[PDB]
């Protein structure tokens, strides 16, 4: 019983975290088969990061300027390529510990586990959600780049995120494992905006559902409302609009608890209009939107 | 940049999680060398759990009534012993993946990572704090028992917690790895109270310090106060008393930030007396006490 932000077990992923060094810059890479993936700004000096031409910078680099370390062992780089914002260093030895894996591009509102790494060594695990503005709210210091975000589905690690950047607001931006950024970000030391952060309404409603399943029911109201009317009030509060697909996703949760989605949307509406009056739901004095319906079900 | 509840990487611990079955009861065990550790109520039926005599129950059991599974492989139980509330099943094969490890008894206010397991298979990782009333606020369903709590210090896994029980309030109680409960709990299906839950004041102050380091400063006040006067107001709010050792622990954090402990205690005092006025610190509308000073430093 109880509900907590949980991350996937990190073991399969720890075995793929290497250290990549190019000159004075050192970052984490991800060693799957005979290929190492890291952020391409590893090939940058502090001067270059202001206005980098990555084709030109890399053309200057040769396989031997890239140091890949796995614990103590040194991998021999026999190839180098640039896919979008990601450098692919081909190496001699396939990773014996390559787990079964896939590269996925998650959509906004979905969550993933992050293994935060410094120097190719894991330091800690936490769960993040792709915000709607394509940022994440993590714990990344300098050296965390190349740290990866993943889901574990059965035996298969779905890699979805590699960390590249912190924004001026302190949020974090990164790419998929094909090197395409989430959001309108570029790997350059320039001022960049994520824009208006909005609340994943479907997740807040899964969370309210987790609360009811764990015994918190005070927020429940006898009123009900309409989808469009809920969305009318929601958009005022920069809440992402609910859809009938959203409703179908919350379906097995509205079933389990005997509370209809439109009944919950009315109870959420009162909480947005009337505040929380100093109470707490599931130990939070604010509304949580970093759990998906799937997250809640897997826990409950 | 940023502050998040982080758990240790779980890889060394995943490799020690086995499944223990005795009759119709199945639980998780922890396989270190030629010894498996699990909660002893594995030897109980649903009738026995009401008023169990564990000596008598186990005397009826023989090595062959205990099924230990590691993935598919079956370990052969060649020994059985009861240490406090923990059953030690001696086995034939030493665990090849035994990490370097130690058994520690944590003190209240300290935090640890939990790997939550079902059927000897890991499902997720989160960070917990030993509450002052010796309970924990986790996410444990039936079958989670024998799931373990740990810290990773250098190369060495310090096992500190094994889960046994949920209380009527929904909090969780368990033992150290020598089988001694944290708190006044017994492994019996009876109504049991943890008592008054109090707030780890030293942790809240480390958290306020993490907030300042990450840029949240609004709560900071020009006032200051005295230790004893702070403790006067604190005890009203069921906050654990601060001590000069506590102060020395928060020392490197009061140094880094240029704010004295007694200056922070005054700023905490205003927040207890004047509320938070609807603002947020580090994304929370409540005061967080599940980070120790060490946790904050390791992250920052
Ligand atoms: C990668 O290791 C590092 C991640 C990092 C750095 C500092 C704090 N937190 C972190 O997570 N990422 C960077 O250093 C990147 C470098 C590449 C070329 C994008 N740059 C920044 O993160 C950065 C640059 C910048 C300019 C102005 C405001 C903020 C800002 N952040
Ligand atoms: C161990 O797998 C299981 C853990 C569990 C069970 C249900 C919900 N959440 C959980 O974490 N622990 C138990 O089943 C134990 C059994 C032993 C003998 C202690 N019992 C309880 O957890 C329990 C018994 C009881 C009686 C009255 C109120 C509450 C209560 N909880």
């Amino acid at each position: 019983s109880g509900f907590r932000k949980m991350a996937f077990p990190s073991g399969k992923v720890e075995g793929c975290m290497v250290q990549v060094t190019c000159g004075t810059t050192t970052l984490n890479g991800l060693w799957l088969d005979d290929v190492v993936y890291c952020p391409r700004h590893v090939i940058c000096t502090s001067e270059d990061m202001l206005n980098p031409n990555y084709e030109d910078l890399l053309i200057r680099k040769s396989n031997h300027n890239f140091l890949v370390q796995a614990g103590n062992v040194q991998l021999r780089v026999i190839g180098h390529s640039m896919q979008n914002c990601v450098l692919k260093l081909k190496v001699d030895t396939a990773n014996p510990k390559t787990p079964k894996y896939k590269f996925v591009r998650i959509q906004p509102g979905q969550t993933f586990s992050v293994l935060a790494c410094y120097n190719g060594s894991p330091s800690g695990v936490y769960q993040c959600a792709m915000r709607p503005n394509f940022t994440i709210k993590g714990s990344f210091l300098n050296g965390s780049c190349g740290s990866v975000g993943f889901n574990i589905d059965y035996d298969c690690v779905s890699f979805c995120y590699m960390h590249h950047m912190e924004l001026p607001t302190g949020v974090h931006a990164g790419t998929d494992l094909e090197g395409n950024f989430y959001g309108p970000f570029v790997d350059r030391q320039t001022a960049q905006a994520a824009g208006t952060d909005t609340t994943i309404t479907v997740n807040v409603l899964a969370w309210l559902y987790a609360a009811v399943i764990n015994g918190d029911r005070w927020f429940l109201n006898r009123f009900t409302t309409t989808l469009n009317d809920f969305n009318l009030v929601a958009m005022k509060y920069n809440y992402e609009p609910l859809t009938q697909d959203h409703v179908d996703i919350l379906g097995p949760l509205s079933a389990q608890t005997g509370i209809a989605v439109l009944d919950m949307c009315a109870s959420l509406k009162e909480l947005l209009q009337n505040g929380m009056n100093g109470r707490t739901i599931l130990g939070s004095a604010l509304l949580e939107d970093e759990f998906t319906p799937f997250d809640v079900v897997r826990q409950c």
